């Protein structure tokens, strides 16, 4: 429904993420949405993410949204 956060560039395993480098797109599969994009922001993940990928929840180590699942790690 809403755009989800795809990185626009290839970035390798462990790598920090920027806002040019996450796209709000609205196309499948649908990850992270926009909704921390300043927030996770900065911090790396932990597989490969080549061009066009959107955020997953098992790339990421540290989930920044601590609600349920997500949180500390």
């Amino acid at each position: 429904n809403k755009a989800s956060v795809v990185a626009n560039q290839l970035i390798p395993i462990n790598t920090a993420l920027t806002l040019i480098m996450m796209k709000a797109e609205v196309v499948t599969p649908m990850g992270i949405p926009a909704e921390e994009i300043p927030n996770l922001v900065g911090m790396q993940v932990n597989r490969a993410v080549p061009l066009g990928t959107t955020l997953m929840p098992d790339m990421v180590k540290n989930y920044e949204d601590g609600t349920t699942s997500p949180g500390l790690k």
